[PDB]
């Protein structure tokens, strides 16, 4: 038993991580087969990042301008195009360490890890939540750029995220491993604000799920609420709403515990009336919308 | 900026987990060079649980009964040995992917990440301190004995932990890899209870200071305090005593932010004191404890 927050296993990502520096500027890559991608800004200067024009900038750029070096090795770079905000670079070798992936676009709610990297090399990992806003909350400093988010499903990778961005706030943007960035941010030094951080619901019962699986059952109830009840008090703390997609989606761990889902619905709802009275749950003392009921049944089973 | 619990890359250590077997018992062992290392207590069946001789125990156990598989491929075992409460397996081949490595074995209040393994397969990772009373609060189930906590000096790991059990309280106990227990715990299913689990006050320090450089000041008061003062109050809210050794370690902190040691103990003895008042400190309600002045500085400068 114990519950922590737990991030994959990065040795799959770490083979896979690059240097990409463009003039005065070196970020991270991500290298899969004969394909580095990277930020789309390692070709813009300080000078460049008010109203960056990236099709004009790039064509200033060769081949040999993209410097790429794995480990202490330089690659050759035979190609590169602009696709939405990431660049890719094409080498003339595939990685030998390219494990089994795929680029998926996550939803706000989801989690991944994420493996910070500097100059292409892996610094810490760590697990992060797409949050409602479309900003991560990570731990990023000059030079992490282009470092990646990713799940694991036994053996392939599924790349969700890659860093391009810090706002004025110290929230994060970035894109997924097709260049579209997550929500409304675009890669410019611009007036750019996050709206409302909204707490992921059905994150916060699978969190409330698992402390009751490890013992922490405090919190627990004698009442009950329906989903349009539970949701006028939702609104009122900033909660995301709570679908019945979401009473689904924790269907297991309440045939785990015993506890109905609307139970632990008016558990949450007396938390966030009450509060917790100088009490945690899991270490806590807010309530952890950063694990998803998935990532529960994962840590609590055992999955490898 | 941004400040995360963070844990090292852990693709070294992943190149180490076996799978080791013995009679009915599956757990995790650690292979570097041509030794396995994991818990003697993979001897065990059930039945000795409450008092196992282990000397004896080891007398009905031959290399051909100690089956260890890295991957999907079986390593031939040429000798086994009892050191402390680990067993040491000789197999045939060396690992071909060991690190530069080294054993530690750490003080309380120091971190390190641990690489949860269920069959000699990586599930996840995560940032760990060894508490106080030498308990660790991890994330482990059936099966996750044998994986190992460790901390990496760029190239070097350093391996300072292997997980042995779980108090009937939930928290975990372990030896370092010389298989000496942290602590007063032993390799047996006795009554077995934790001393106070006080709070590590040298990384609460760090952590405000982390909380300062990221922009979260609210604590930030107008008070200063002495060592002494600042010792009455951690006493009564079962705090670490704070030495002249941690006020030093947390200098090149204080230098960084301008802020002295002893003006950060004030705010952090104000928190104490008053509380929240229902605010977060690097998304945090309670005062978190496991950074060290060392993690602080690595995540803040970008060491990898
Ligand atoms: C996160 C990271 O590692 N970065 C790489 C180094 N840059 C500094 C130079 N680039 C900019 O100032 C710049 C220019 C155009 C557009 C953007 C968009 C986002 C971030 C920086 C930008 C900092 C970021
Ligand atoms: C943590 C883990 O993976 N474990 C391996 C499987 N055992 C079950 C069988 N062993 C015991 O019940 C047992 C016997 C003797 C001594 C101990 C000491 C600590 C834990 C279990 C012990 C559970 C642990």
């Amino acid at each position: 038993s114990g519950f922590r927050k737990m991030a994959f296993p990065s040795g799959k990502v770490e083979g896979c991580m690059v240097q990409v520096t463009c003039g005065t500027t070196t970020l991270n890559g991500l290298w899969l087969d004969d394909v580095v991608y990277c930020p789309r800004h390692v070709i813009c200067t300080s000078e460049d990042m008010l109203n960056p024009n990236y099709e004009d900038l790039l064509i200033r750029k060769s081949n040999h301008n993209f410097l790429v070096q794995a480990g202490n090795v330089q690659l050759r770079v035979i190609g590169h195009s602009m696709q939405n905000c990431v660049l890719k670079l094409k080498v003339d070798t595939a990685n030998p360490k390219t494990p089994k992936y795929k680029f998926v676009r996550i939803q706000p709610g989801q989690t991944f890890s994420v493996l910070a990297c500097y100059n292409g090399s892996p610094s810490g990992v760590y697990q992060c939540a797409m949050r409602p806003n479309f900003t991560i909350k990570g731990s990023f400093l000059n030079g992490s750029c282009g470092s990646v988010g990713f799940n694991i499903d036994y053996d392939c990778v599924s790349f969700c995220y890659m860093h391009h961005m810090e706002l004025p706030t110290g929230v994060h943007a970035g894109t997924d491993l097709e260049g579209n960035f997550y929500g409304p941010f675009v890669d410019r030094q611009t007036a750019q604000a996050a709206g409302t951080d909204t707490t992921i619901t059905v994150n916060v019962l699978a969190w409330l799920y698992a402390a009751v699986i490890n013992g922490d059952r405090w919190f627990l109830n004698r009442f009950t609420t329906t989903l349009n009840d539970f949701n006028l008090v939702a609104m009122k703390y900033n909660y995301e709403p709570l679908t019945q997609d979401h009473v689904d989606i924790l269907g297991p761990l309440s045939a785990q515990t015993g506890i109905a889902v609307l139970d632990m619905c008016a558990s949450l709802k007396e938390l966030l009336q009450n509060g917790m009275n100088g009490r945690t749950i899991l270490g806590s003392a807010l309530l952890e919308d950063e694990f998803t009921p998935f990532d529960v049944v994962r840590q609590c089973s055992g999955v490898t």
